This record gives structure tokens, C-alpha cells and sequence, in this order.
């Protein structure tokens, strides 16, 4: 179904986050963290604070694609095991910030061409597939497309929602 998935959306806030390869989004997924710039970083642990959910929604660059979504569980902390992130050319681990802890809602993907119909208001009514890594998406746009991924049956939201 997807009324608890619903549920999770409820008043949430959605980015969106660009992954320059499919490693960073595949280590992601299997060790449930994420980290970012730290200009983005700042952004999302005042979100984290500030609504019942905040939603990550993914893009590998050039893949034409959406991965899944994910919600924070945690404002970033350092000091963890070092994730084996692959950056781009002419980023180094030490530029990163810290690690967020998130719980997958959604490992599937989405094509592009299936949100075409939707666009971002806090980026000049762009399709929402356009945007920086770390736009924000507004309300409406972000749980519409939340709800136009394929359910992913391997979740469990029960175990989502208590952590609200
Ligand atoms: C693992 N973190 C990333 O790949 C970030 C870095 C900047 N945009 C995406």
C-alpha cells in the first residue's frame, strides 16, 4: 500500500542529491549513510531540525534516472569508520562534511520521463530532475514524486514511522 508511505511524507522536506557515480549511491544504500559539501550540510541539519521528515532524492549524474529516497535518521556527526567514498576529480575526502545516518523508504528507481509533468517552484518551476545537488524540492512537487516510484516491497515502514 501506500498510505504509511504517506504517512512519512506527511509536512516532510525533500532535496534533491546529485551522486557524480552509481558507488556513492550503492555504498549508500548498503550502509545507510550519506554525506555532502558542507554548504549542504549546514542546509540539511537545519531541515532535520525543523520538520517531522526529511526526504533525500537521488540522481546519478548523466544516468537519466532517479535511485530511491531515503530519510534522515541523524544531523551529521564525524569521526566514524571513513566511508570509502569515490569523489570526483579534484575532490578529496577531507573536503567532505559530516555523515548523515538515513533509512531507506525506496531503493528503486525512477525514470525521468515518468516526472516530466512535475516542477519544482523553488527552482524557477524547472522540471523537478533539474536542480544543484542539494535543492531543495517544495511540498507538493517532492511527495508527488516520492509517490510515482514503484513501491519497494523489501521495506518496511513500521520501522520508519516510530523514529517520528
Ligand atoms: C558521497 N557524497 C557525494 O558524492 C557528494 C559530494 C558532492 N555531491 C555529491
Amino acid at each position: 500500500g501506500t498510505s504509511k508511505l504517506k504517512y512519512v511524507l506527511q509536512d516532510a522536506r525533500f532535496f534533491l542529491i546529485k551522486s557524480n557515480n552509481h558507488e556513492n549511491v550503492s555504498l549508500a544504500k548498503a550502509k545507510g549513510v550519506w554525506s555532502t559539501l558542507p554548504v549542504n550540510e549546514k542546509k540539511l541539519n537545519l531541515a532535520f531540525r525543523s520538520a517531522r521528515s526529511v526526504i533525500l532524492i537521488f540522481s546519478v549524474r548523466e544516468s537519466g534516472k532517479f535511485q530511491g529516497f531515503a530519510r534522515l535518521s541523524s544531523e551529521s556527526h564525524h569521526g566514524g569508520s571513513p566511508i570509502h567514498w569515490v569523489l570526483p576529480a579534484g575532490m578529496s575526502a577531507k573536503m567532505l562534511g559530516g555523515v548523515f545516518k538515513i533509512d531507506w523508504i525506496c531503493r528503486r528507481e525512477l525514470p525521468f520521463t515518468k516526472s516530466a509533468h512535475l516542477t519544482n517552484p523553488w527552482n524557477e518551476h524547472k522540471p523537478v530532475k533539474i536542480g544543484r545537488d542539494g535543492q531543495e524540492i517544495e511540498l507538493e512537487c517532492g511527495t508527488q514524486l516520492c509517490l510515482l516510484f514503484p513501491p519497494d516491497e523489501s521495506i518496511d515502514l513500521y520501522q520508519v514511522i516510530h523514529k517520528m
